[PDB]
C-alpha cells in the first residue's frame, strides 16, 4: 500500500524503463535491443512490441506502473495495427510532465480534464489533415510503401480489395508455386476471440490458424467435458482439428480441461457465437449453412447435444485470435449458401421498418461477400517467406488507411496539429496547464526519431513545427520536404489510436492515489 | 535492463573474454587451451571452435555480448568451412574500436554505415586478388596443402571432383582394406537440416550419419505420433534406422515425442522436403524414385497415411545436419531412376520458356549426377583414421576454393586489400572514422598470428602492409615471401565470410541501445 | 556546493523550522515557546523576534535557507516597527508554494516577476484601505490601543507629538517621581548607526543609551589609536562616556582596539557624520554648535587633531543603534544655538534656487525643533517599569501610523486586498501562477492566528475574505465585526513592510540555483 | 565585437572549413569551434529557451547579428548596444585554450 506522490515516483520510475527501451527502436535510424532468452543466444531485435513484451521490473510498484502502459498501449496495434511504441512514447510524455504538475499541487481531475480536451480536438485535426484513399491507385500507392515499396504488393491489395471491396475479409495464404494466386472463396469472418490465450496454435503470432477443421455450433454455454465427450471422438477419426462456436463456453470441465488437457491431441479451437438473443442464434445457423452446419446442437428446446453425434461443418481453415476469427473456406453447396442470403434478402422486404434491415444488410454481407484469398508467390521458399511477411503486413496497413485515411508520417502529423491548438483553453487554469502538457506531449515521437538520427531534436521539432501542411523532416534522408509527397506516412487510425491510448493510461495514472501490492 | 554505454561495457567485457581465448590458438605457433570437462581429464586443445563452444560468462550482460559473437561467427565455418576464430578476432576488432567512437559521440548509424561500406569494397578487392582453381592440377595443388601436403589426397579430390564435377556431392566414406577405393554411386544431397539439434546421431561432429535406413516421404507437415505409429513398427522389423522427409514436420506429438522419446530405440532421422509448392512435391517423388519411393504418403487428396503401411525407400546411408542432408546410395533400379531424368529432360522441351528450365536443369542434376564416394585407405586403423580426418577436411577446402578461388593466406589478403582502401570515404565524417575502424580491424588476424610467434606485430603488419600482391610473412618459417607461392593460403570464401560476419555482429552491437535480461 | 532543487529542499527544510516556531506565537491566542539558556532556567516566551534570534539549524544548507528569512524579515521591524513574525510567516508562504512551482518547471524569473507584481498592486490597495491619523484624538485613539488601551498613554503621545510635531524626536525617559513629566529640550537625532554591533551599551535592546557623555567631532575617518589617544585621557577625567562622530571611522587601531579593548573602561560610543561633502561637514559644525562643539577637530587644512586637546561638546544622553542616533540634551547656550538656525534661515534667502533650500529647511528643523522628552510616572518602580515599557512601545506605533496610516488588523487588510486582486495578470502564464502564489500567500497570517484560536482557518479566511471593507474576525473575542471599529489594528507601514520583505527574500530564493557552504 | 556571445559563434562559423597537419589535428580544430559556442548556449540556457535553436540561428546569419537575450530578440547586437571589447573576447579565447592545452597533454599528476 503506497499513497500519493510515493505511488507516483514508482509508476514513473518503471514507466521510463518500459518507455526508454522500446522508444529506442523508434525512427528510421532506430537502434537494436539485445533481449536474452531462456535457451541461449539473445535475440538482437528492433521491434517495439517484442521488446516491451519482455518488460517486468524487480519492484512491484514500478512493475504496476509499467504494466499499465503495456495493456493500454497494446490496444493501439490491436485496433489500428500500429501504435504500441508510439503509445509508449506518448504515454511516457504525458505521464512524466503530467505527474510533475500533480506534485506542484494542480488538481489531478482538472489536469486530466484538459489533457483529455486537447485530444478530442487533435483528433478532429489530424482527421482534417488526412488525404483519403479510395481508388485502386490509392490503395496501391499505400500498399507498395508498406511493402517497403515493392510495386507488386500494392497491386495485390488493390485486386483483393477490388475483388471483394475495401472492407472485405482478405487473407494472406502462403504459396504453392511461383506465379502468385488470387481467388474469391466461400467464407465468413467475425469479432470473436479464442476462449483461452493458450489457444494459440503454433504461430506465436497470436493466431490459432488451424488447417482443415470441423466447425461445431451449439446454442448455449458449453461448460463440461463428459456430456460433450463423443464430440472429441469424432475430431479423433483423423480430421484432427476441432471447432467449438457456442454461447459463453465455460471452463469447469470443458475449457480448462480442454485447455490444460490439450498439448498432445486434437487441435481444439474454441470461440463464442457473435452478438446475442435471436442474433447469435441466427448467425449460428448461418455459419452453420456456411460450413455445412446441420449442427446447431444446443438449439434450445430442440436440444440435440451428444445424442445428435457427428454431423457438423468442415471448412479448410480457421485463423482465430483475441478480437477476431476467420472462416476461410465454407463447404456448403454454394447454391445452398446462396438461398440463405436470398432468404434474408426477402426477409428484409417483410422486415417492417426500424433498423432490423441494418443487421439484415450486415449479416448478408458475410454470407454474400465471401473471403478473398491471396497466395503469395516467388521462387525460393526463403524468398517466398519474406514476401508473405511483407504482404500480410501491408494488407493490414491498407485496411487501416482505407478507413480514416493517411496522415503525414515521420511524426509530423502530431506536431502539425498540436501547433494549431496553440491557443486552446478549458474550464480553468489547471486544465490549460494540462492542455499544454498534452501538446508538448505530442512532440515526443519525432524528437525521439530525430534523436536516433543523431541530429539535435529541438531544431527539427522547431522547424517541422512552424511550417503548415504535411511538411516535415524525412529522417530516412534527413530532408525537410512534403512528407506525404515523399511517401513517408502512416494511416490516420494509428496516429489516432496512438494519441487516444497514450492519454487514456496517462489519465488513469495522474488521478490514481493509492497502489496496493504484495 | 541496461542502457547505452553501460550496455556496451558489458558486451565488450565479455567479447574480449570469448575473443581472447580463441584467438590464442590463431597462427602456426598457436597456443594450447586447457578445457576442463564433466568426467575428469581436461582436454588440452588448439581448435578455435571447440574453445568458443565452451564460453559462457557468469555475468548475464557479458554472456549476451559474447553469445552474439558466437552465433554469427558460427555462420562463417558453416558456409565457408572456416572463419569462426578469424570472425571472432575481427568481430573483436570492430566492436572494440567501433564502440570507443560511439562513446566519443559519433553517430552509431553512421559509424556502422561506413563500417559496412569498407566491407562491400574489401570483398570486391580480395576477389580481385584471388587466383582461380579449375584444373585437376589446381584442385590438387590446394588439396594436398590442406592435407598438410599429403600428395596423395589432392589426387583423390581431383578424381572425385572429376568423376562428378567440381560442384558435386563427394563423400568421405571410411575404409575396408588397404588400397583406397573410389566410386560414383546413386545419390541425391540437399540443403535441409535435421529437425532437431538433438537429432545428432553419435558423431558429435554435428551429423546424424545413419547406416542403412528407409526413407519415408510425406506430402504435408507430420505432427503427431498415433496416426503415424505403424511407421515405427516397420522401422522396428530390424532395419533400425528411420527417415522422415516431409513438409514442416511439427512436434506436438511426433517430433517432441520422437525426440525426447528416442534414446533407446530406432534411429529417427527426420528432415523436411526441399523448396515448396509443386517444387517440394515433385522432388519428393524424385527422391522417391531415387530411394525406391513408392511412398509419397501424404500425397494430397490421394492421402495414403498409415493405411498404405510399409512400402518406402531404403538407401545405404544418410548424413543429415543443419543446412544439408546427403542421400548416399539409392536403390531404385538405375534404369528407373534414368527414366526419371529423361522424363524431366523431355518436359523441358515442353517447358514453354521463362526460368522453369532452371529448376528443370537443377533438379535433373541431382538424379542425373549421383554421389561420388571415396573410401580412404591405409594399414593400421590408427593410420586409417587420421587420413580419413585429413581427407574429409581437405575435400571441404577444395569445394570452397573451387568457387571463389584462393587468396593469400597467413592473414595477408585482409591486410593487403585494406591498404588499397586507404583513401575510401562515405556520406560523412563519422562514416569515415567508421571506415577507418574496419580497415585497422582487418589487420587483426595477422598481428595475432605473428604475436603467437613472438616477434613484434607492428613491424610485420607494417612490412606486409607495404608490399603489393600476395606478398606476406610466412610465419611457419617467419619469412617474407610470396604467400601463394609458398603455399600458405586459404579459399576466398572463408576470408570473405570471415570479414562479412565479423562486421555483421559488430554492426548489430554498435547500434544496440538496450539489453534486457533476468 | 548544491544545485537546483537539492538546494531548494534544504532552504525549505530550514525555512519551515524558523517559520514554524515563530509563527506559533502569532495571534491573540498565541502560544509559548520554551527557549533554553546558557546559565539555566529556560525563558518561556511569546515574542516572535526573540524566538527567531535563537534559530540556527545543524545542517549548513538549511541554516543558510533560514538565516536569509531572518536578515530580511529583520528589516521589517527595523523600518516599520513591526513585521518580523508576519514577514517570517509570509516569507514561508511564498517560498513554500513558490518553490513547488519551480519544481514543476515554471520559469523562476517569471514566477518571481508575477510574485513581484501582485505586491506593487497590494501596496497600492492597503494604502487605499488606510484610515489617516492626524488629529490629537487620532494619535490618541491609536496610542491608547497600543498601550493595550491605557487611556493615559495616548494622551502623552498626543502631547509629545504636539509639543514638537508628528514627525519629531520624542523620547521615553524613565521616571523620577509619581506625577509624570514632559518637556521640550535641546537635541538633534539622525540616521547613523553605531560603528560596531558590540557597541551595545548594557541595554541588549540594541541601543548604546549612554548617560552624560562628551561628543567629539572630527572631519575625517578616525582610524588609529595613538594619534587619538589624549582624547581617551580626557574621557577618563571622570566624565566616563565618550562620543566620536566622524567620517567613516576605521578600525585598524581605533575601532577594533576601542572595540575589543573596551570591556573595562570608558563608554566608547562611536558613530559617523551624516550625509557627505559639504553636507556632513556643516552638520558636524551644527551638531558642534548644538553640543557645545568648539571641536570639529579633523577640520581639513585647519587640522587640529590631538594638538587641540580637550574642548568638545557635552550632552546629557545619547541613545545610538544601527540606523539611528539621538542627541538628547544640547548644552550650547540656547541663544547661540538660535543664531545658528537663523544664520541658515538667512542663507536660504541667498540660497539662489534649485533644491539647496530642501537641506536648508531639513537641517534647521533638527536644530530648530529640539527633542520632546517624556518622563513616565507611577508609584512603585515595578509599576513604573511596565508603563515605561508600554509607552516606549506605543510611541513607536504612533510614529508609524502617523505616516502611512492604519489598516484593519487581525490579519484582515492582507486578506482584504488580496481578494480585490483576484483578477490580476502579467506578461505570461508562469507569471500569473506566480501572482496566484503571492495572493494565497497573503492569507497566511490570519489562518495562523485563527489556528492558535483553535477554530478552523479555511472558514474564517473564507468569511473574512468575502466581505469588503475592514470587516474581519476579531479573534480576541472571536467575533466578525468591523476590525478598525473594534480597535483591532496596526499601522499601514508594518503591514506593508511585512509584505514587502516577505516577497524580497522569497524572490531571491526562488531564483537561486546554487548554494556554497563548508 | 558583437557581445551576447555572438562574436565567438560568428567567427567560429567562418572557420567551418579549416584544417591542419593531419586528422587528429582537425578533430582538435573541430573541438575548439564547438568550444566557442559555449558562452551563448549557457547565456540562453539561463534565459530558459532552448540553446541549440538560438546557437543555430545566431550561427547562420553573418555579421554582428545575434540574439539579444536581455529582450530575447534576434537583432544587430552592436546596434542594440549589447557588446564587449575585442580584448576581452580575445583573451577569453586565448586563455581558455592555454589551460586546455596544458591539460590535454598532461600525463601525470603528483600530490600528497
Amino acid at each position: 500500500v503506497k499513497f500519493g506522490n510515493d505511488a507516483g515516483v514508482k509508476m514513473l520510475r518503471g514507466v521510463n524503463v518500459l518507455a526508454d527501451a522500446v522508444k529506442v527502436t523508434l525512427g528510421p535510424k532506430g537502434r537494436n535491443v539485445v533481449l536474452d532468452k531462456s535457451f541461449g543466444a539473445p535475440t538482437i531485435t528492433k521491434d517495439g512490441v517484442s521488446v516491451a513484451r519482455e518488460i517486468e521490473l524487480e519492484d512491484k510498484f514500478e512493475n504496476m506502473g509499467a504494466q499499465m502502459v503495456k495493456e493500454v498501449a497494446s490496444k493501439a496495434n490491436d485496433a489500428a495495427g500500429d501504435g504500441t511504441t508510439t503509445a509508449t512514447v506518448l504515454a511516457q510524455a504525458i505521464i512524466t510532465e503530467g505527474l510533475k504538475a500533480v506534485a506542484a499541487g494542480m488538481n489531478p481531475m482538472d489536469l486530466k480534464r484538459g489533457i483529455d480536451k486537447a485530444v478530442t480536438v487533435a483528433v478532429e485535426e489530424l482527421k482534417a489533415l488526412s488525404v483519403p484513399c479510395s481508388d485502386s491507385k490509392a490503395i496501391a500507392q499505400v500498399g507498395t510503401i508498406s511493402a517497403n515499396s515493392d510495386e507488386t504488393v500494392g497491386k495485390l491489395i488493390a485486386e483483393a480489395m477490388d475483388k471483394v471491396g475495401k472492407e472485405g475479409v482478405i487473407t494472406v495464404e502462403d504459396g504453392t508455386g511461383l506465379q502468385d494466386e488470387l481467388d474469391v472463396v466461400e467464407g465468413m469472418q467475425f469479432d470473436r476471440g479464442y476462449l483461452s490465450p493458450y489457444f494459440i496454435n503454433k504461430p506465436e503470432t497470436g493466431a490459432v490458424e488451424l488447417e482443415s477443421p470441423f466447425i461445431l455450433l451449439a446454442d448455449k454455454k458449453i461448460s463440461n467435458i463428459r456430456e460433450m465427450l463423443p464430440v472429441l471422438e469424432a475430431v479423433a477419426k483423423a480430421g484432427k482439428p476441432l471447432l467449438i462456436i457456442a454461447e459463453d463456453v465455460e471452463g469447469e470441465a470443458l475449457a480448462t480441461a480442454v485447455v490444460n488437457t490439450m498439448r498432445g491431441i486434437v487441435k481444439v479451437a474454441a470461440v463464442k457465437a457473435p452478438g446475442f438473443g435471436d442474433r447469435r442464434k441466427a448467425m449460428l445457423q448461418d455459419i452453420a449453412t456456411l460450413t455445412g452446419g446441420t449442427v446447431i446442437s444446443e438449439e434450445i428446446g430442440m436440444e440435440l447435444e451428444k445424442a445428435t453425434l457427428e454431423d457438423l461443418g468442415q471448412a479448410k481453415r480457421v485463423v482465430i485470435n483475441k478480437d477476431t476469427t476467420t472462416i476461410i473456406d465454407g463447404v456448403g453447396e454454394e447454391a445452398a449458401i446462396q438461398g440463405r442470403v436470398a432468404q434474408i434478402r426477402q426477409q428484409i422486404e417483410e422486415a417492417t421498418s426500424d433498423y432490423d434491415r441494418e443487421k439484415l444488410q450486415e449479416r448478408v454481407a458475410k454470407l454474400a461477400g465471401g473471403v478473398a484469398v491471396i497466395k503469395v508467390g516467388a521462387a525460393t521458399e526463403v524468398e517466398m517467406k519474406e514476401k508473405k511477411a511483407r504482404v500480410e503486413d501491408a494488407l493490414h496497413a491498407t485496411r487501416a488507411a482505407v478507413e480514416e485515411g493517411v496522415v503525414a508520417g515521420g511524426g509530423v502529423a502530431l506536431i502539425r496539429v498540436a501547433s494549431k491548438l496553440a491557443d486552446l483553453r478549458g474550464q480553468n487554469e489547471d486544465q490549460n496547464v494540462g492542455i499544454k502538457v498534452a501538446l508538448r506531449a505530442m512532440e515526443a515521437p519525432l524528437r525521439q526519431i530525430v534523436l536516433n538520427c543523431g541530429e539535435e531534436p529541438s531544431v527539427v521539432a522547431n522547424t517541422v513545427k512552424g511550417g503548415d501542411g504535411n511538411y516535415g523532416y524525412n529522417a530516412a534522408t534527413e530532408e525537410y520536404g512534403n512528407m506525404i509527397d515523399m511517401g513517408i506516412l502512416d494511416p490516420t487510425k494509428v496516429t489516432r489510436s496512438a494519441l487516444q491510448y497514450a492519454a487514456s493510461v496517462a489519465g488513469l495514472m495522474i488521478t490514481t492515489e493509492c497502489m496496493v501490492t504484495d
